[PDB]
């Protein structure tokens, strides 16, 4: 309940990663300086893996956390990630259910 | 001092394009996605490249992410001048070209 | 999926009381303090033990720090659901009770 | 230019740091988890050390940056910082430039 956006660009190859019916998708975002962890779920992580990569320009938004581990990073659970338009153009697909 | 702003939801009118010489205007209302089981209706403005962007890629229903900044203006209408809009990926899929 | 807000700048009117049995508004109008060399209005809303702080604390001409959620009612007006609300520490002291 | 917003509670004892002309104030904010380093610096440091300490309920207004050094930590450049009138009262007092 942190909310938080930023816009930059993925500078990382993002990775998929399973935990039985459900799916993370996992990214490094840059910003224009900031550096923060993306993580994407669901619907979010398909759609996310089906249109962007490593260098793509991106908006992010989510919310904002702090995660500890054998260190402690701040990351960002993502509720709408899209490509940034300023610097690109889209072909946009729905999903039939 | 501006006032940063994001929203997200889906465009709910056919996009206006205005050209001012060199300078192009791309424009249209948007709804947020709330849930209960409370609404936000708001003008988006986009200027140059993301004019350009946006009305390539998007128009009326489709999903968006806008983050910019937001203004009143008395003319009273409330709107933002977007930085960066996008679809919204947990609800579509895009196929990116530059 | 609430739309979250943040604003700083000035209440710029005299804040309005109303009660509803229990539950206490306090409501009051606010001015960005944008600058050049763009303003922004909206109205706030403040419920509960928001509402007990705000009152006892701030009035016409302070500054202002208002964070919550971003509404807009066509009955067309633009208006914040605040969550916390507090005086600008860049441009003022403050003396804290509970 | 990422802009930030925290509730929260000040979870440590600020300290003052000096740089000749210049003033930071800087403390550790809790929101309800994340953890951030919030730093103010001139008028707002001095509204912050004059009117809050360890255990305020907090708001915090700024943008948020990656600071690197001898690990990487997440930061606040604070612009604007109050109580949070949802858990406390405040006199108000104007400073005479
Ligand atoms: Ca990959
Ligand atoms: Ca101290």
């Amino acid at each position: 309940e942190t909310p938080f956006t930023v816009v930059g660009n993925i500078i990382t190859n993002p990775v998929r990663l399973r935990f039985g019916d459900q799916e993370l998708y996992k990214f490094r975002v840059a910003s224009n300086s900031l550096y923060v962890t993306v993580n994407c779920w669901g619907n979010l992580a398909r759609g996310v893996s089906a249109s962007l990569g490593k260098g793509d320009s991106v908006v992010v938004v989510g919310h904002l956390y702090t995660n500890e581990y054998e260190r402690s990073s701040v990351e960002v659970r993502a509720t709408a990630v899209g490509p940034d338009l300023s610097r690109c153009i889209a072909r946009v697909e729905k999903v039939q259910p």
